[PDB]
């Protein structure tokens, strides 16, 4: 590891500079007590000068994200299907570094915007660093990489005034997603839970493109990447996202990183779809096309190895924000299709790092070192921290041997194109005609939807394109919707008080397909790291003890507990005042506390209502929610929550109450309590 | 506008290179209709190649922020107590550019956090740039400027897991301002109200430290600049700040916006207090300390003139984000203070600009350029836009006839520094005993609001 | 060996990217034998990125140099009059590198231009990274540090046509040297051989300024810096120069590359003038100004220890390039003075390696960290290779236990500003008057020179001066010029073209000063490494036979042999074609050769004359000259040089030959061979 090597250790010690001698940098050298400050004063120029160079760019896009530390292990030697090195034997395990992030936000935008998702993955592999740059929705929006920067223009803030933050809420990126129908497919995603997960280890990895498996004999078979969440699908709803994204900008971050800290570090199963090159046009789409998925029906998923991130960073600046991936780190036994989206992302991400490191030498960041030795004759550059031995860096050489030796497909493990890749035809700016149909997928993925699945995709819709002030795109927008699916152009048309066109079947179709619906994917495996709310007072000491013996019960099934209550003291976590129902996924009040409740409700310590408001919105967004120890009744009236109702539960017995309301958790939400259109 | 000259229009017209040659940008060129892209598609890298470099990096602090342009206008002529060219005669208009921002936060972070604000104005005056960098909070948490970075580490997220933007809401901020007891001023107005203020235009602006005005004579006082707004004072309360920061994230920015594009654009009256140099301890705490205000009970405010905001950039990039402001963009009739805090800021904003524009000639973009000619002898330079004539750009030389001249009190309307002032004594890294209450004033500030 | 840790070895293994992936990267991926590259290429694009990136900006002044690492060792335990730790015991070592380097001319300017020159010399010390930033001349051109640009500016090219190189031969430099007579004394300084030194060995360092020696009980010293080579002073002569520049402008890199490589690493004694602070007036200047030197009868130099340069870079670009001196680069023991040269340096060195880097930490490229612990809050910015521990990085903070400490004056070995230092009076953009005399100490060091080095000098402004077109401002140098003495403007003048004005005698005095002169500092105390070229011929067995003899002679004392031939072969180095007299300290010619020399001697193989042009020139510049073998009068005619000429040898005996030739190697030139005007 070179991060090891260059970890700095600060527990001790006079403050030097940082050419080692020892210095204070407390106060400014000046020409007397009350004095003008000293040009001689290098310890202050030192400091500062570091200070107003410490700001790097943003990422082009995902600038808003978070990383960790893991393993990966194989399952099997896979020399089967490809020669990769990494992949060749069963248990094999290779250090990983991810980065999860958000697209269209800057940095410190919230984490709970709607929005595509990343999740970047290195493999710091035997043969070199393997990146699967990828996202948690499989399809993307267009088709060529050349349209990426129209793409990005129109769903960032307008650029006269830099408005607005949010990537839907606005005319230009409805423009754009209706006049760029390929945008379709992505966009039901993003109107989705998909759009606002309830955190990155409740989401999947997707490597959208078709990439190659390439065997050392030298054939090749077509390939989906797909890392699949042990921890469950699952969303936020989207008042819950918007209440989160002002409670706690952070709130994935924090999830993430307080899951690896407490030994619940986050898995996924990496896995593949495989087909023959023979089937790149047999599915009814062409698999060069990035905003299709094959249909698991068709090809089911195979299970290579298992991802597991479990070390947080040390330095976030360092580790997170300066990994620098690309999809051209590739290994011998993979290669590119001519995806000509993915063809142009391999330009792309070798020179933005220019803009970022400001400087050629970037894989020499500790982050983007490999774990093996490196032999080329690149050489100087800004920032070089080499000193390489070799006086005669050319090819070819004698002077020095002849040293590096060329690798390639029979010589050094080289990487080598797939040697059945051909090209032929005219040279041509032209789109291929089997990428057309940009319609009949969108339908797919929304027929697959659960039916309140559905009314929360046009809800979303509803409330975005309500924001859009042009009639003409809106009208525009309402045109390409009915192409999917008449239905949701009728349901989103009543919202912002438009007629929809009329129906147009060319793409309608009943088709479904499996693994695609969050709420239909099941209650979640664990409940471990999910979080429950506690609320209790510090005016009953039966209050606090019924508060306690819930916790020691819930904490030994993995749960992270908070007791909120009126003011801090032992056991108490969180004051009502900081207290939101964001921040948990199941709420339980203990029945000591129910004067707090059936109450308007008044204190200087907290805003009035609050206690109440908690449970309330708990309930309203389909958490499980219950009151433990008695007289449930009040507390229930008092929210207007039926003690009947599916996740709410009433019991005196602690073991019971926590029993079901555990059943709660992995069922995670009660969608019972959302509204349906007729 | 006043950018006019550098605005390029779109409404018409084939797509061209930056070169001119009309291209496409559509569809890459490929080996065939299903086949690879070809490196020879000089279409797509150069488009991408922009794409890929068009951020710069964020300031370092008030990275969070949104501008726009207008005019001041003096009220009188104040040739009586500054030499200063705007300010010298009734009526005489002064275009400017004013940023205001928060302070903590990234780009992107919420409007209506918990914090300071910037209230940065740039006069473009007929004697060169004046910058007024300051903020809606009177007083600095701090008094030397070596510990900026100190503070701000403290108050920014914690730097193993970025968590948490909020810059209060963590053990850091708190050490720091438990330790470091000059904060407390400052930390009491951040959780008045004046640390959630319902819009940009119903907040002051405030100099901070100290300053001189200096005649033409070379007599000086000590001045306070305060913009106060015409708008009126409010706050939003807590529980709606921390809603809002969710549901817009934009509303200072939006309020700002159209309050302009309405025709209520937002008006300031600049004024100062002005007291003599024979006052800098008179008050029971030091003018040098950038921690104190002075009470209006024992100097009043002079109104000099009005600022007003009155249009909307037409590129934010390149004019919000590129606008660069420093404390040493001074002129003729006004001069710094021995303040600790502002003598380190004059080097800090001049260096950083070199990390924001990536090279030396950032005085050269269009927002930051001046309104009068420019005469010197500074060349060469990563992104030099100037073509110059002077063959010989040395001073003294003959082979120029001398040119340009040098400024000074007695000749060009040169900048001078006010000559009255002196050091005396031993080189010190010394705080001055008198900066050392740091608790009556916040409880000044304390006494002086209402119960609720 | 002492940037060990970062070396790369390339002498084994397969061609990898920088992230480890083996790769080949001689033929373009291509659709089709005869086809376009594909952008999908990144085994290209990462090379050809790196290739087209590796240029970093060059010096601002001193572009052109090299560099070399060492080793330092004091002579004693100097706590009596410095805190300085690397000078706090007998035999103490402390790592060592230093650039030497020319100012003027861009990176790739000939060595041998007439010019200041640089050395640049930074220890390693167990207390911090120390540099002295220095030249070979101990006097600088202006006395505040805002006028640099205006000087630098007026001796590089003109900025219309960026011509010429060669900083004397334009109007612009004599145009400013004549408006701001302060730079008479490093004028002179340049028109001497101190601007055309024979080698960067045979050359002292200068810090110039006045610096302080600050005990650890707090009182302090005045001192001036002065680096004594122990190799002798030497010159070039101008015409040499000249020849040289062309033929080699890698003249003075080589002869301290080679000097290393034959275990003849250069030495020198770092000493002293110390002087206490009551005497910053007292020498009739002031210690604050740059232009001036204390004369060393009024404080005498104390040697405080050795200075060997003798190990050759690894990698140039890495290590010399990338060197990042600063004379901020300070340690407790030592600190400033009021010199405004100095104290604006202090801003200007730290500021433009922003610049060079690209970046701000620049301190952790190999050649400029420290030997010793960094405890530092300075984070983040572009090109940030430390991983940080301490994830409170402020100070005052409880949360990190204080660390890292403040240190200072009274802990932890800080530095500390001289505390007897104060500043008093108002805040001025004044001179101080006792700057005012810019030409006493220009005279005195032109007294100090012999005749014929005076000679020089004259002859060296007289080819300049020539090359001025505007004759007021010959006329305005010849005003200034007559201020440091009369008969310098009449000789001048006289190949000008003009009058010189009468004499003005307020500065003139007949008073000298040891030290300063290279002709009168007698025999070198060492002719180790000093070239001598044997002039031989193929068409004599005898001559090869004669040369041979002589090389074994002449090597046995260190001496570096070059035998001439008409074409190659064993024990013949050079051809006369590539051959020259600037290539060489002594000519001898074998006498088995004596038919070559003939101004008709004609061949395909070299230009007519050659091998006479080689005795001729090396006679007229100065050096020993002879004819080994006993027969010398075909030879010694043809040259028309007299056998009894000093420095001409004529011995049948080969030990007597070069027992003689070797005082003529050490007398070095012979200067009764230069005519002096009358
Ligand atoms: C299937 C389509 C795509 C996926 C799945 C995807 C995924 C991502 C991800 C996850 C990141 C963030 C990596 C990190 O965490 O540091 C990212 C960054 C980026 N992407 Fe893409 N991307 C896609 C298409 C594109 C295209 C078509 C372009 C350009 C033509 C592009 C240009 C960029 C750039 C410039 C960055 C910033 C990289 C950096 O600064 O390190 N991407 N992408
Ligand atoms: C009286 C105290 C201070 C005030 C009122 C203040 C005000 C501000 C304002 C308003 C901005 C943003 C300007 C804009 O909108 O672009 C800002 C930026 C900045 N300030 Fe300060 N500041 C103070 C103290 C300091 C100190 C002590 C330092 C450093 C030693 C510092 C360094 C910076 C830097 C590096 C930036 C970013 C500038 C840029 O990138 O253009 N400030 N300051
Ligand atoms: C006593 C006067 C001076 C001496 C002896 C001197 C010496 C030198 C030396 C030896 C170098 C080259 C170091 C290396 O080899 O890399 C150099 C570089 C330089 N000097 Fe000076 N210098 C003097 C005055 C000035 C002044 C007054 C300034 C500016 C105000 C200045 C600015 C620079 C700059 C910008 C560089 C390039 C540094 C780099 O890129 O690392 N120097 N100086
Ligand atoms: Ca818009
Ligand atoms: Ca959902
Ligand atoms: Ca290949
Ligand atoms: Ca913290
Ligand atoms: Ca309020
Ligand atoms: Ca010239
Ligand atoms: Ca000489
Ligand atoms: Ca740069």
């Amino acid at each position: 590891s070179p991060l090891a090597a260059y970890e700095v250790d600060d527990s001790t010690g006079y403050l030097t500079s940082d050419v080692g001698g020892p210095i204070q940098d407390q106060t400014s050298l000046k020409a007397g007590i009350r004095g003008p400050t000293l040009l001689e004063d290098f310890m202050f120029r030192q400091k500062i000068q570091h200070f107003d160079h410490e700001r790097v760019p943003e990422r082009a896009v995902h600038a808003r994200g978070a990383g960790a530390h893991g393993t990966f292990t194989s399952y099997a030697d896979w020399s089967n299907i490809t020669a990769a090195s990494f992949l060749n034997a069963t248990g094999k395990q290779t250090p990983v570094f991810v980065r999860f992030s958000t697209v269209a936000g800057s940095r410190g935008s919230a984490d709970t915007a709607r929005d595509v998702h990343g999740f970047a993955t290195r493999f710091y592999t035997d043969e070199g660093n393997f990146d699967i740059v990828g996202n948690n929705i499989p399809v993307f929006f267009i088709q060529d990489a050349i349209q990426f920067p129209d793409l990005i223009h129109s769903v960032k803030p307008r650029p006269d005034n830099e408005i607005p933050q949010a990537a839907f809420a606005h005319d230009s990126a409805w423009d754009f997603f209706s006049q760029q129908p390929s945008t379709m497919h992505t966009l039901f995603w993003a109107m989705s839970g998909h759009g606002i997960p309830r955190s990155y280890r409740h989401m999947d990895g997707f490597g959208v493109h078709t990439f190659r498996f390439v065997k050392d004999d030298g054939s090749s078979k077509l390939i989906k990447w797909h890392f699949k969440s042990r921890q469950g699908k699952a969303s936020l709803v989207w008042e819950e996202a918007q209440v989160l994204s002002g409670k706690n900008a952070d709130f994935h971050r924090q999830d993430l990183w307080d899951a690896i800290e407490s030994g619940n570090g986050p898995e996924w199963d990496v896995c593949v779809q495989i087909v023959d090159e023979s089937q790149a046009q047999a599915f009814g789409f062409d698999l060069l096309d990035p905003t299709k998925i094959i249909p698991e029906e068709y090809a089911p998923l195979t299970k290579l190895g298992l991802l597991k991130l479990d070390r947080n960073p040390t330095n976030y600046f360092a580790e997170t924000e300066q990994v620098m991936f690309q999809p051209g780190h590739i290994v011998r036994g993979i290669d590119f299709t001519e995806d000509p989206l993915l063809q142009g992302r391999l330009f792309s991400y070798l020179d933005t790092q220019l803009n970022r490191n400001g400087g050629p030498n970037f894989e020499q960041l500790p982050i983007n070192m490999p774990r093996v030795p490196i032999h080329n004759n690149n050489r100087d550059g800004a920032g070089q921290m080499f000193i390489h031995r070799n006086k005669y860096p050319y090819t070819p050489n004698t002077l020095n041997s002849g040293y590096p030796r060329q690798a390639n497909q029979n010589a050094g493990r080289g990487f080598f194109t797939a040697p059945g890749r051909t090209a032929s035809g005219a040279l041509v700016r032209e789109v291929s005609p089997t990428f057309n149909d940009h319609w009949s997928q969108p339908r797919l993925f929304f027929n697959s939807l659960t039916p309140v699945e559905q009314q929360f995709l046009v809800n979303a819709m509803r409330f975005e394109i309500s924001l859009v002030k042009s009639e003409e795109v809106k009208k525009n927008v309402l045109t390409q919707l009915n192409r999917v699916s008449h239905d949701v152009a009728v349901r989103v048309a009543a919202a912002i008080g438009l007629g929809a066109p009329d129906a147009d079947d060319t793409y309608y179709h009943n088709n479904k397909t499996a693994g695609v619906s969050i709420v239909g994917s099941g209650p979640l495996p664990t409940i471990k790291t999910l979080r429950v709310g506690i609320l209790a007072t510090t005016s009953e000491s039966s209050a606090l003890d019924q508060a306690a013996q819930l916790r020691t019960r819930l904490e030994k099934d993995g749960l992270v507990v908070t007791v909120v209550a009126e003011t801090l003291r032992e056991g108490v976590d969180q004051t009502y005042s900081t207290a939101d129902a964001t921040g948990f996924d199941g709420v339980v009040v203990v029945d000591g506390a129910a004067a707090l409740f059936a109450s308007t409700a008044s204190s200087p310590l907290f805003p009035t209502g609050r206690p109440l408001q908690i449970f309330v919105d708990a309930y309203r967004w389909g958490k499980p929610v219950g009151v433990c120890g008695g007289k449930s009744s009040e507390v229930l009236d008092a929210a207007d929550v039926p003690e009947d109702g599916d996740g709410v539960y009433s019991e005196e017995s602690v073991d019971m109450f926590v029993e079901e309301f555990e059943k709660g958790l992995a069922t995670f939400r009660f969608t019972d309590r959302f509204a349906l259109d007729s």
